[PDB]
């Protein structure tokens, strides 16, 4: 039976909308979590279910998960570096609400640093990439279906669907673009052959 619900964390940011307006424009009937509806754009396909709340809150993420057949996660600090388990604990949540209620893929990213040398880290992102491996260690513990994404630097270059997927953060190149990204992210839904594992994608624009 192939995945037609999912639920995306994370839909108001960089990669969340673009993997929000593909994921509707592809065919999936799509809920969203956000804090603020304000930040969902009007033009352009637009997501079934808007329920206004926070990944932090238990009740929230349950009310988000509940029906679903997957789950993509884009949750991200934005601009804020500081230390932080905002991921992490959204994460805890999500398998919590997930398992409440039956749902057994998910699809969720980090970063490249998760497989590039662990002391290539910049320094000013450390603190995040530390919340990065806590989402990761969560996401591969919960016993759930997991395709851990850990994408290089995320560009603005055109959706291509041509990027390469490796297994081992060696790639083309450090680049994709956040429509790429999400473009991936949905190519995991309709197969297990990442399932378990760790995904780069990359590209030369
Ligand atoms: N930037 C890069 O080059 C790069 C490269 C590799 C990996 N990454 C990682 O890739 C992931 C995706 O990054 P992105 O740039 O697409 O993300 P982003 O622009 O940071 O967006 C973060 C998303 O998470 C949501 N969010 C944060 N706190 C939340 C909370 N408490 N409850 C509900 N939702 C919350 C934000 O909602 P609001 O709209 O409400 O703020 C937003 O939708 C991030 O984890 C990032 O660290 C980034
Ligand atoms: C190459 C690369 C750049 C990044 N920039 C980033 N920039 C940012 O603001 N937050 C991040 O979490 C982040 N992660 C990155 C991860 C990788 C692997």
């Amino acid at each position: 039976m192939a995945v037609k619900k999912i639920a995306i964390f994370g839909a108001t940011g960089q990669t969340g909308l673009t993997t929000l307006a593909q994921a509707v424009q592809a065919g999936y009937e799509v809920t969203v979590l956000v804090r603020d509806s304000s930040r969902l754009p009007s033009e352009g396909p637009r997501p079934a279910h808007v329920v206004v709340g926070d990944v932090l809150q238990a009740a929230d993420v349950d009310k988000t998960v509940a029906g679903q057949d997957a789950v993509i996660v884009l949750l991200g600090t934005r601009n804020d570096l500081s230390p932080t388990t905002v991921m992490s604990e959204g994460a805890r949540n999500i398998v919590a609400a997930m398992k409440a209620h039956g749902v057994d893929k998910v699809v969720a990213c980090t970063s490249a640093f998760l497989l590039w040398d662990p002391t290539k880290v910049p320094p000013r992102l450390q603190a995040v990439t530390d919340d990065h491996i806590r989402m990761h260690k969560v996401l591969r513990e919960s016993g759930l279906k997991y395709v851990a994404v850990m994408p290089p630097h995320i560009g603005d270059q055109p959706l291509t669907g041509a990027y390469t997927v490796t297994l081992d953060g060696r790639g083309p190149s450090r680049v994709i673009s956040k429509h790429d990204l999400g473009h991936f992210m949905l190519r995991c839904l309709t197969t297990d052959e990442y399932d378990g594992h760790s995904t780069y994608p990359s590209h030369q624009y």
